[PDB]
């Protein structure tokens, strides 16, 4: 009949392996952690299911198999009593979804430009940006105090080069310091 991938993909079974292109990228967006963090249940189960769909279902090998069985799966050839050549399995395991999208592309928005959508010009750091981004941490050193019973954590967090000071008490932030500039908490009303 069809093949659930299609599905997956919200097309048709007589989709072109372009069409699947498509909606491969398409999905990618829609499905992104990123993109949609609020339903990250749905989001995340669709998008990884994306990422199998795409990569099984554009396979000419896995093609070969659809063609021979009928798009029947299970037992295809032999319930509708076909005889072509196909290739076999042999004990393959699923592959990680964000491995599949970071190949295609890099597990990263398509529609994202490097121009115009640029990770460190963001205030709110929705774009995955600095101020918490991979590999941009040098050193952070964290020491923690207690001072009449109260909990002292000093952390000195080095970042893109930059150094930020962040004192808290009792899991309270009571002072801030960035380059030697002490910031104003009373302005972050956040």
């Amino acid at each position: 009949g069809m093949v659930d991938y299609y599905e997956v993909l919200g097309v048709q079974r007589h989709a072109s392996p372009e069409d699947i292109k498509k909606a491969y990228r398409k999905l990618a967006l829609k499905w992104h952690p990123d993109k949609n963090p609020e339903n990250k249940e749905e989001a995340e189960r669709k998008f990884k299911q994306v990422a199998e769909a795409y990569e099984v279902l554009s396979d000419a090998k896995k093609r070969d198999i659809y063609d021979k069985y009928g798009k029947e799966g299970l037992n295809g050839g032999g319930g509708g009593g076909s005889h072509f050549d196909s290739p076999f399995e042999f004990g393959f395991t699923f592959r990680n979804p964000d491995d599949v999208f970071r190949e295609f592309f890099g597990g990263r928005d398509p529609f994202s430009f490097d121009f115009f959508e640029d990770p460190f010009e963001d205030f709110f750091g929705n774009r995955r940006g600095p101020r918490g981004g991979m590999g941009n941490f040098k050193s952070i050193s964290t020491s923690t105090k207690m001072v009449n019973g109260r909990k002292i954590t000093t952390k000195r967090i080095v970042e893109n080069g930059q150094e930020r000071v962040e004192v808290e008490e009792d899991g309270q932030l009571k002072s801030l310091t960035i380059n030697g500039k002490e910031q104003l908490l009373r302005l972050d009303n956040k």
